[PDB]
């Protein structure tokens, strides 16, 4: 036949994997000692297009984005990871 070539081997590495495993533990220990952060983005936004840097609030006590809804009806059970349980 004509043949049947292929592609060079990808990039492997054990350290790259271990690094991720250890990194995870560190974050856990850091919080155990006291507390540093909660998530990679303190505030509400995720808006379309490029936006300004995440500047901390000026004695407001709320998320980055400013509330627009005047009358926000009462709602509950709105979370991605809800506290589950089992017998």
């Amino acid at each position: 036949g004509p043949g049947g070539p292929g592609g060079e081997p990808g990039k492997g590495g054990a350290a790259a994997a271990a690094a991720a495993a250890a990194a995870a533990a560190a974050a856990a220990a850091a919080a155990a000692a006291g507390g540093l952060a909660a998530a990679g983005g303190p505030g509400q936004g995720w808006a379309p297009g490029p936006g300004p840097i995440t500047s901390i609030p000026d004695s407001l006590g709320g998320p980055f984005a400013s509330v627009l809804s005047s009358l926000q009806r009462p709602n509950g059970a709105k979370a991605a990871l809800v506290k589950s349980s089992m017998f």
